């Protein structure tokens, strides 16, 4: 079993490697992009099947370490990828079932750059900022492009609520480090997601950046829901009193702790399908060794707990008039500003709390489809769509 100890960037490859090593069947490494000393960022994928997107199949992520001297999301996810494998072999169903029905990916460390030079610092003492920036002296949570202006805007006088476009050469605004996330972001269908901070202890939601103060999205009620899962499956955040901070249930929006601009979090809901929230796990950025072991345990079953999370809502497929799978259609729920979309494989995933919803579908060049749905509080409900031609 891996030692409850802080893993450098050559233990932490070997880690996932030999993980890889261990479930073969279930397990893929690959490497989203180099950072700027040319260290990997390196993904740990979780599937019975994986290098392979499975229809009505939904993908999620974690990605701890962003900020370099955030040690502990770094960790927790080394120790979560062996955790699931052990289990996988240990025939813990409730594992074997996630892994099954879920794609997992996860990034251990999105700033390896950062984290040398927090780690070197003390060492493991890096304090409140040594290694928080990249190689090139920035903040990667202040890297992403900022969406919500646009949002904020189309909220308020209408317009798309959704997949808001990025500006024209926003390649050469970011790092590398954020290129070779947003690319990724690109690349999968991400349903649901959470970043892993330190600093403070709680489940922070969007949005991050005040709309000048509390600013909920039009998932707010949801997004709440998915924040008080981690907080109270977790051993201690739901408390609300850590780090000198109180924060009933241990959650909080974003923008009412304190406004935020050109996050991951927000930009993950406005650019893509992926609802993120961010996790604050520690009031010790960089915890001693002599700590690992006991916050592993106080994280686990929350880990665990967030992932099934995403199994939940509707989901279904949108085909043409032809019946063959439609990609990039559009669904929306009535009462609800925020719209998803199919993947490339004509599949769609929504996110829902219990209730009757009025939803529709539609795509270039044909016409909506509406139907009426009641969603469960146990699994998905799966809802089609067959569109004709405008
Ligand atoms: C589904 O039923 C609801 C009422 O429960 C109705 O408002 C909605 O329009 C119905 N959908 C369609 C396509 O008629
Ligand atoms: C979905 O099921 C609920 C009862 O659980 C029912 O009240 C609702 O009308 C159903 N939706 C449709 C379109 O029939
Ligand atoms: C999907 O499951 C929900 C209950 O969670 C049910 O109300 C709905 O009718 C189901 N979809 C179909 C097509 O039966």
């Amino acid at each position: 079993k891996l030692a409850f100890r802080h893993h450098r960037y050559d233990d932490l490859v070997r880690t996932l490697y030999k993980v890889q090593n261990e479930c073969p069947g279930i397990t893929r490494v690959y490497s989203i992009g180099r950072s700027v000393e040319g260290r990997h960022l390196y993904v740990l994928e979780f599937s019975d099947h994986p290098g392979i997107h499975e229809p009505l199949e939904p993908e999620v992520k974690y990605v701890g370490n962003m900020h370099g001297n955030e040690a502990l999301g770094r960790e927790l996810m080394l120790q979560l990828s062996e955790f699931l494998c052990e289990e996988f072999r240990n025939r813990n169903q409730r594992i074997v079932q996630l892994i099954q029905d879920t794609r997992i990916h996860i990034l251990p460390s999105m700033n390896p750059d950062g984290y040398e030079v927090a780690a070197a610092q003390g060492p493991n003492k890096p304090g409140y900022l040594v290694g928080r920036n990249n190689a090139n002296g920035v903040d990667l949570n202040r890297n992403f492009p900022d969406l919500n202006t646009y949002i904020y805007y189309n909220e308020k006088y209408g317009g798309p609520n959704h997949h808001l476009p990025l500006p024209d050469n926003w390649k050469s605004q970011v790092e590398p480090e954020t290129r070779a996330v947003i690319r990724w972001m690109h690349s999968f269908n991400f349903v649901l997601s959470a970043n892993l901070h330190g600093g403070a202890v709680v489940a922070n939601y969007p949005y991050d950046k005040s709309f000048e103060a509390s600013t909920p999205t039009p998932d707010d009620k949801l997004f709440q829901k998915l924040a008080k899962v981690y907080s109270y499956a977790h051993g201690w955040m739901f408390q609300g009193w850590n780090c000198g901070d109180y924060f009933p249930d241990g959650i909080t929006n974003g923008a009412s702790w304190y406004s935020l601009s050109k996050g991951m979090q927000d930009f993950n809901y406005l650019h893509t399908n992926c609802f993120e929230i961010t996790l604050e796990l520690s009031c010790d950025k960089f915890p001693p060794e002599e700590e690992l072991q006991r916050e592993w345990l106080g994280n686990k079953e929350a880990l665990i707990q967030f992932l099934e999370q995403v199994h939940q809502g509707i989901k279904g497929m949108v085909l043409d008039q032809n019946y063959n799978n439609l990609a990039n259609a559009v669904i929306s729920v009535s009462g609800i500003n925020h719209d998803v979309t199919s993947g490339d494989h004509g599949d769609y995933f929504r996110l829902l709390l219990p209730g009757i919803y009025t939803v529709s579908a539609t795509a270039p060049g044909y016409d909506p489809e509406t139907v009426t749905v009641t969603v469960g509080p146990a699994e998905p409900t799966l809802v089609n769509f067959h569109l004709k031609r405008s």
